[PDB]
């Protein structure tokens, strides 16, 4: 289980956040831009939940 | 006269407007949709004015 899902958590998006998001989907126009919350501190805790996974 | 004023009124945009333009520039992020006042009637009033000028 452990592996499972640390192998999930980073297919789906990896081990860290950024700022600027690039979004292409069906109502918005062309190829829009959005940014996240917080990405530093997401990107810390992240790194602190793979750690005590790994450990 | 006559002939290059109608030479590059047909270069720069041709001889039609269109209701949906995709405008890409510096400030806007990707590539912005922008939509013009009237595009009918004044394609309408181009054509006038391109048979006045060819007569």
């Amino acid at each position: 289980f452990e592996v499972a899902f640390l192998l999930i958590q980073w297919y789906i998006y990896g081990f860290s956040l950024s700022a600027v998001y690039t979004c292409k989907r069906d109502p918005c126009p062309h190829q829009v831009d959005c940014f996240l919350s917080r990405p530093t501190e997401k990107t810390i805790f992240i790194i602190f939940m793979l750690v005590v996974s790994l450990v």
